[PDB]
């Protein structure tokens, strides 16, 4: 089997991305946050706290006649902006682009944090880090991905984030339409649940490419691109006026800027991101200081490749036996 589905933009930073998801019987559709560092898929529902709901659409597992309550579960996760949500716990079917799992745990949400909430454009999270990160308790439950792969044409998903554009997301194939030249593969650490990689190096703009090894996880529910201070220093530096401001949390610019590209290796490959793709306009309405999208990832104590870098590539999640990470330019 195979699935094929399209991924949008929430909004004109691309500040996240949402892909429609079927979930129970008849089919209700949530727009869902699919999320490469995670591994829970749940969803705002009818057991929501009332005020802490605000547009979102909402699972109804009342209304699913495959939906089974997961006697005595509960689970509950926290992000890495320090956001949250909590719940018990369904079972129905869930598909995503044609592609139907059976029995998949559905986390209903009892609360969510004010991020969510404030979020209207998001109906939940779909996780497709390794299983191990699922939060469910007592019983841990696997991700959409896992349940689906032996039915797969190919144990693989890729994403195909678009700049300020749809992409795609695919199951079990490969479009070798969708990249230019090749894929090139590197090797996968699963010993912190992640999709964990080792970049060759980068360069900023034209300037010449640094070999350095930068550790870090492929992120599609992470918006920026984190890298240490030292890689993070040398970008802002080719940007007159670039500032870090504590005030603001991270890198800003004048929004009068041409930003660089910035290019990071994958194994004796490049991939390129224009420095278009680097800005996250006005801090505040009206501002001419402008946010960076790439920042240091001091602090947060782990090097995140999020949808900045991701964007910029054709990207193959390989989930063998031994998984691996690809990439290409498109």
């Amino acid at each position: 089997s195979t699935g094929s589905a399209t991924t949008t933009p929430i909004d004109s930073l691309d500040d996240a991305y949402i892909t429609p998801v079927q979930i129970g019987t008849p089919a209700q559709t949530l727009n869902l946050d699919f999320d490469t560092g995670s591994s829970d898929l749940w969803v705002f529902s009818s057991e929501t706290t009332a005020s802490e709901v605000d547009g979102q659409t909402i699972y109804t597992p009342s209304k699913s006649t495959t939906a089974k309550l997961l006697s005595g579960a509960t689970w509950s996760i926290s992000y890495g902006d320090g956001s949250s949500s909590s719940g018990d716990v369904y079972t129905d079917t869930v598909s995503v682009g044609g592609l139907t799992v059976t029995g998949q745990a559905v986390e209903s949400a009892k609360k969510v944090s004010s991020s969510f909430t404030e979020d209207s454009t998001i109906d939940g999270l779909l996780g497709l880090a390794f299983s191990t990160l699922n939060t469910v308790s007592p019983t841990q439950q696997k991700t959409f991905f896992d349940n689906a792969k032996a039915s797969l044409d190919s144990p693989v998903f890729t994403a195909d984030l678009g700049y300020h554009a749809p992409g795609t997301y695919n199951f079990g194939f490969i479009d070798t339409t969708a990249y230019t030249g090749s894929i090139t593969y590197t090797a996968v650490s699963t010993k912190q649940g992640f999709w964990e990689w080792t970049s060759t190096g980068y360069a900023v703009g034209s300037g010449t490419f640094k070999s350095t090894s930068i550790d870090g996880i492929a992120d599609t529910g992470t918006t920026l691109l984190y890298l240490p201070a030292t890689v993070v220093s040398a970008y802002w530096a080719q940007v007159s006026g670039a500032k870090s401001s504590s005030s603001v949390g991270g890198y800003v610019f004048p929004c009068s800027a041409t930003l660089p590209s910035f290019t990071f290796g994958v194994g004796s490959a490049r991939i390129v991101i224009p420095g278009d793709y680097i800005d996250f306009g006005p801090i505040s309405t009206g501002s001419s200081s402008c946010f960076g999208g790439i920042q240091s990832s001091a602090g947060i104590g782990i090097n995140i490749f999020g949808d900045v870098a991701l964007k910029a590539a054709f990207v193959v999640f390989n989930g063998a036996t031994t998984p691996t990470l690809g990439f290409a330019s498109k």
